[PDB]
């Protein structure tokens, strides 16, 4: 019932994915660094669930959350990323269906215009940085 | 409950306030914040059959906006300003509502929030000198 | 009432005046203002079927707008700048109308409301040399 | 009557002037940069090749707006000097059809009037327009 | 009539020219302008079912725009630059069409005519070395 | 059946006309160096044929591909006037929000008839002497 | 056919390379290119529920960008830049989607192809250290 979205970054990291049966992302974090231009640390709610999903290391100066509600989808994302083994991913924009839009990180290298629909969850790999990061929507 | 409940964003400083009615929606909230600290200090809020004003935090600065919110308006576009960690603070708040009414209150060069949307009920967080932490409360 | 009172914004100064008709609306309004002091110092009301001007202030600005409003124009965007505190004065009044109208009188660098919004009925508020405190009412 | 009169906006100067037949096809706004006013105004009406001319045309710039028969003004805008000695310095008109005029000039005080379809105009004017007012159809 | 005479604007000067067919409208109109008189020149006009080019003034101008009218296509949007009084002349044409077509000649750099708007059937004025006077005309 | 744009440019040049029982591509050619078109070639639907007119001499090309029920309802042409006249420029947006812009627009312009674009005219050496547009009814 | 094959543009040098599946739509589209040279230097393609990745040319510029198609999604506006002659080169990609979705890859400095639209089904041309020509192929 699941679109993943290519994982666009790096091989590096601790794999994560974050998807809870028949839920939908209500909150995303992006954590990110002016030093680095990186993402470090992502965190992620589902609806009716209290629990806080997180990845990375958040060391960044920034963070920005975008609430999502329940009837809300994603229009318009892009994710910035350096590409190759030795990747990482660097930012991430997205646009929803009530015109919202939050901008994290960089976007100087490498850009991937993902699928779009209603965000269900996220996938890839986190250590010190977010190695590698794919949306998850539903069909 | 009926309520959806924004993230609080800030710091975990201040004494806690919620100001929520059984009956009646926010129909006007008001911002006070510095030049000086780049911080929201004060807010003020009225509801709707309630001619009580809920405020909290310290009126200290030296800018103040009003929104007056009619009963069949919603916020179709929310952002919070904040300093983030547990030593944090709300820096500023822009809303945009269905009938094209606008305002922004503080500074936006920290962390931002874009939160849920509808209509507006409650709000809560924790304030002393200044607005340590500010979550919005919505119906479903 | 049949009326919704929007805050009065400014000062406690002045001589209060309180403008309004049992069954009518406001047809003009008319404010004044000066680059000197960057105050309104003036406003003139009309309504419906009533040849009569209500007046309150000193008409002593370089500057004045009328904005004339049909029987069936509502206001849909309304912003009154002040600076707060009791030594308040009102500073600028930008109004939109449901028929792309509007009018900018006056100055906006301290304080701002955004009011409700609807059929212009009547005004409140203190005036001497200086519109000290101005309050919009709107129908129901 | 059937006709919403728009204020006249301006000085108490000048001669009387009312313009309306039992509505505007053209009107013509002439000023000056010299003294920032409107000086001249013609009109002609629908059915009716007479011109009707208020004031004295000593000014360098004119603007004609032609109204078809079926054209409203629904946005309009006239700057004027207040007081008892005051003059009208501008007419700014936009119409149901997206035409637009810009005459004169804007530097003190404005009415945005009442709008609708255009019938007539009324004031004072001598060597300036000291006072203008428009007449719509209710 | 069956036509809609707009104002001639311009001077008195130049030969007469009116430029009209019985069932026809225009097809073709060309405007030729210099940069170092600032005025229109040179008009041609070719109308429907007629191959026959109607000129006027003289083509000294170091530009020309050539605007084709559909045989549906009305002018929406219609303003004439001129220089008034009797030593006056055309100094530019703005036309934009039903089918969002639009061309720009030469100067407005004084008195303007937003004209009548419809089927452009034909024109009149004077032209001798310059456009001194010109008129549009309209289907009713 | 046929609607034929004035033909805007000078007299020299070899007439052409390609037309043949619409246009599916246009390529324009164009030269910084003189500002100018030098070089057009049309295919038509069902026709494998390059019909070309002009010296290909220019360092800029842009092709159009039209889609067999695409329009032209924005035409300008771009030229110098006068028997010693060239074509400069052509800008085209069609009814499926595709646009070209080739060459210049310096002097004289042509805001075009539009429709179903069908074929083209004038006169062609090293450059566009002149060109006209044909539309179907 | 049941298919549109946009003319190829760019030069006749490198390995051929023909991507189609007779079944198949593409879902994803990678274009990498340099700094250093101002080319397209390597393409990836995958199909519709197909996870293998057809790839030509050498992936060794300091750029890419990828787009996702949806299974309904069309290209409605698509220009290729490149290099013209036998010794050409594709330079660069713009792709705007039905959904608003767009991409763009590489440098527009020479020739531009303004191709066919509808739904990308495959690609052809040749590559090896560039890609020397792209020909974009949709259904009918």
């Amino acid at each position: 019932n699941y679109i993943y979205s290519t994982e666009v970054g790096g091989v590096g990291g601790t794999p994560f994915t974050f998807m809870q049966e028949s839920g939908t992302i209500t909150s995303i974090k992006f954590n990110w660094s002016d030093q680095y231009k990186l993402l470090h640390h992502i965190e992620v709610k589902f609806i009716n669930n209290a629990n806080i999903y997180a990845t990375g290391d958040p060391k960044g100066n920034h963070e920005v959350i975008l609430e999502i509600d329940d009837d809300e989808t994603i229009i318009g994302s892009v994710i910035g990323y350096k590409k190759g083994n030795d990747g990482r991913c660097t930012g991430v924009k997205l646009t929803t269906s009530k015109g919202k839009s939050i901008m994290a990180g960089y976007f100087e290298e490498s850009l991937i215009t993902t699928y779009t629909g209603k965000l269900a969850g996220i996938k890839g790999g986190a250590g010190s940085d977010i190695d590698r990061l794919g949306l998850i929507f539903l069909k």
